[PDB]
């Protein structure tokens, strides 16, 4: 009884990832084929009907079922539409689309995160007793200059036809609560280049150079210098937060920034301590100088357990 | 007399809060059912009508009442529409929507505020003598990976059907000025982590280290250094406000920053005072040094009394 | 001869003021009533025509005059539309709207400016010999928690029906060049809190704290420090300008900042003068110390005459 | 033989300059009048046709010619449309429009530049053998409050009917390649206020105070203080560039900033030389102190040749 | 057998480059001519059909094939449309368009990069056995004032009609799988003005002036100062990243900045090394002093081998 419909999805561009909304944009084509009652066509050649003329065939009673992108956000932008009506009954729908799609996206390991861009397709009104997906093919371009793209695609796309039970239905009962759903999956990793060299590396240089406060020889010099070091980190928090993507949680880099604040406050506490540690009011220069390698090691050790994943 | 309408709202995503506009975005489905004139459908099976075709049926005289989201801002983005016409009279309207919705939103306890996401639904043209809401069912996903979600939902959705009296109507009088309204409410509280670690904590470290001005030995060091501390708070206000949400009032973090300006201004007023209080021109080291715990307590005491709620 | 139209405007939300564009957003309903040729309606009860069906009634010749928002900017977004057709001839038009509206807006007294949001309504094609507004009622919500709102509405809306002479018409002559116009005005003053506590006060503190340069004891100390203060004001100007609204003129806050630049430049000029005013190259400590209360009065005096209004 | 069309353009608001795109936004009405086949109208009075009805008349063979805004960028937002059909043949088209329009715009003299806003109107399909503009009238409001406006309109609009030869036409030969084009011109100058007081003045003051490096007596004091000044110019470059419009070339303020970097770098090169010029290792106090008025002249003279215009 | 289509493309504006999306905006006209069955026109003169009337011609069966912009991003904004119907069979389609177009864009040599603005045009439904492009003409305006443009167009458009094999088809087999494609290319280079004078040059001045650290005579003076130089580079990093285009990779300016960080961290290491290299604490004034020209050469060399091309 149910109509077998064959879907092919062509993907042109995956771009414009929004971290805060957890969406991404996909431009592509959708093709759908099914077979119905045969037809008289002009010539024994297939009939092509475009755009606004498709609507006319729907009014004369042509069955063209609505297929919904389950995870699109807002009505997709539809370009050219096409129906190909064959005399032997079969019907092919072809359309270009650009839409914004939603998926769960975890950005905590930024900039070393992996994301998967998902498309989910399901007929809007017809259950699997009426319309079912027979098979699904997905085509992706071979990116050859992937080194200049924001995202690197990792392996060809995954497909999976399945059936979805809607419990809470305002319809009827017997086996009429399941729908045929295509799910396309594409794995991807973030191009970590820019952030290593322009963010991680100079943040490192800055935090290390902070440790050299202990190679200053006065107390006055060490305390006062660290206030400049403090200012530098605040400025660095500002540089990063303004350019990196906004998120509701802390990233790896955000954690480094917080660490930098800590190492400088810690140093302020030791610098101020060695000035009073011992009797005589003598500067326990045993404590400093040990600090010239206590911090570059201490921070780097208890900071070497950032296995938070 | 009145037609009973049964509503189901499936909610897919609540995202995009706009602090200054006091709005939020909701992706979902709305279903509405009523019973009308019984009907002849092809086969004794229900008839499905999609998209542009609902309109044709509206014209041959099918009643599909406009149900308005009373607190939406702008015409919502409607995806696919579906009418399901039953032979025994029933009609089910099904449509997808993306909309920006409005509610009073108090963000004064940011980042520790709680908000409720509200939907208000009301027929546009017909009163409760003509159309009444029989019941409202709201379906929401249960988010468990709420830790990468900005908001924690505090229970399944609460509802309230009621009747609204419009004083100023230009229509008629006897009992025809009341409208049936569905109101959906979803409570949620904000996940404060990010703001705790990346905004509250380092502001604390900065404000704390501010106090270490009193451990400087000359007056010169004490006064000149506090100007750098002042610069540091300004640099921090810039960092926060460039990234934190815009509001017409002060939040907690806004006040901590103001406190920082104050603690540094007080310190300058004291640093300069302890230098000229006594005869002999001798540095009143009595006033200083006591400040080394006067401030870290005074602020921490006069700051543990911000019971403004 | 002319048709009487009765208008009601319900205002839901006034938000999104754009300072450079001098526009603001308004969500609301517009109701318009007039009486025409009596009609047979199904049952002697009024007939409801919604949305796309209004169009069909216009094509068969129902007179529904377009009312134009004179000061809207861009075609407004119309929500649900309704015609209610009475058997005794009268016709009521109901539509939801969201639009961007223009008005002269002076932001020179920011953040203590007063604005009035105006709506101006006028028929697009019919002159007062053809269509005139009989009366205008405006209803506004009573916001009770206005302390969480950016703008405080100050009083109920004022209204005014009047007549407009268009001189340059390519039309006809006898009394045919005047149009009936509704004008709505809603007064408002800005919520000054956030800007006082988070912008004005710390700028005041910082400007004052700058005066403490004269209490440093070296010439070297006094001059070198002024450069740090100069930087603090540049940074503060940046902070305010990045957050406050864009304007083609200076506000009070813009002016305080200029004064900050000035008081610091003045001090540099004196500090550098006191080092060479007198013979011996001796630091003229007579001039200094006297400045320690001269500026906090001097700036505080010639700055207390910014009655530029 | 060709149809004479009389055009009137009313201009309501000119706003929203986009400097990088070289566009501006224009709100107004366009009126267009011509004469055709006389007509039977209901009553011997003129017939009014609004909005959606204009299309219906076009299907019965009414000629309503497309008049295109040639320098518009993307289809304008057309508000209400109106046709006024007179019984004696004449036809008037009246429409409200908001559009983004393009013109060559030179921002090199910012914030003291003068610009002219242009509208170019031309029929889309009919050449001057078929349709020609008889005349063009342009009306603008008389602005009295220009001090609160970003732009000062300087004089009434000038108008210009002419003809355009499109050489490469795929049509025929004799004279069917010329089209009549209206060109409206409105001159305007920028309100320089905000940029004078909040950008030019303090940059000068900063640059002035930068010269006061030479009144410090040690070399150490002079060199170290030079790094703070350098930072202040970087801070200032950031402040302006965040607020000023983006351009692909430098402005006066951009130049002042580059000049500021130079005067600071220049002083650094001398300060470092005077410490090592002569034998004895003597801080050549002959060179400095003489610089206390050499630079404020040297810069201010070699700065008197930024006559790039 | 197949129909010949003649295309002419007029290009008005190429603006609004989006670096992250790798797209650009194009305003223009598209003209397409082909010949069909001769026709009765009113008079033996060509027939003009504008805008909404084209659809009526389509329903009665006029063949107007959809030509798709293959590398557009989203459905283009189409202005006025026109059909010119000649009696001797030929047909002309004329339309104005605004669209965002996609191409591979390498921004690594910023601000000295060259780009190609590409349009790829292809029929949506008909293969080359049915419809083919005979010839293609591209017309572009001649810019004389390029000194005020963001982009410099470098040479006229190059053209190339070609044929594309689509592998994955659900149709038939013999020779039905190739399509006719127009590809337009326009080369352009960026106006480097603003970036040389207001970005590159002061970076040089700033990076160079960092080298003047080695001319300080104290160790204290040298180390404490290098922390101020550090602050200056982060602040400059902020200035650049806020105004330069966002990209996923490093530019030459980005690399200088990193180099800027390096030269200062190196400097901190030598300054701190020269203080403890030798016995007794004798300050190795040979290492310093040699550095007074060691860095200005080393950096200027290891940054002069950023010939990565
Ligand atoms: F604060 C400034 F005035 O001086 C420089 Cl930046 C610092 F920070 F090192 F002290
Ligand atoms: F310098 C920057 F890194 O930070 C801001 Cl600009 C300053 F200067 F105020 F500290």
């Amino acid at each position: 009884r149910p109509v077998d419909v064959s879907v092919s999805i062509f993907i042109n561009k995956i771009y414009g990832v929004n971290t805060l909304e957890q969406t991404y944009k996909v431009d592509g084509y959708i093709v759908a084929q099914w077979t119905g009652k045969p037809r008289k066509t002009p010539g024994d050649k297939p009939l092509i009907v475009e755009n606004t003329q498709i609507e006319r065939w729907i009014n004369n009673g042509l069955w063209v079922p609505a297929l919904e992108f389950i995870n699109v956000v807002g009505s997709p932008d539809t370009g050219n539409k096409r129906l190909m009506l064959f005399p032997d009954g079969r019907v092919i729908y072809n359309a270009r689309f650009l839409g914004s799609f939603s998926n769960d996206m975890d950005f905590r390991l930024f900039p070393f995160d992996r994301q998967q861009f998902v498309l989910e397709l399901e007929p809007f009104s017809y259950n699997n007793q009426q319309l079912r997906f027979s098979d699904i093919q997905v085509y992706t371009e071979n990116i050859d200059n992937e080194e200049i793209d924001e995202w690197w695609i990792r392996g060809k796309a995954s497909t999976h036809i399945s059936d979805i039970r809607y419990d809470h239905l305002s319809s009827v009962q017997p086996n009429q609560n399941e729908f045929s759903r295509i799910t396309v999956r594409i794995d991807a990793v973030r191009n970590p280049s820019y952030y290593l060299w322009s963010f991680i590396l100079p943040l490192g240089l800055i935090i290390a150079a902070s440790w050299s406060v202990f190679w200053l020889e006065s107390f006055s010099e060490r305390l006062q210098t660290s206030f400049t070091l403090m200012l530098t980190v605040v400025a660095y928090a500002f540089y990063t937060s303004n350019i990196l993507p906004r998120l509701p949680y802390t990233t790896v880099i955000d954690q480094m920034i917080i660490a930098g604040y800590g190492s400088i406050f810690a140093a302020i506490l030791l610098i101020i301590f060695a000035h009073h540690r011992q009797a005589n009011g003598v500067e326990d220069d045993l404590l400093i100088q040990r600090c010239r390698l206590a911090f570059p090691l201490g921070f780097l050790a208890i900071g070497c357990v950032l296995v938070i994943r």
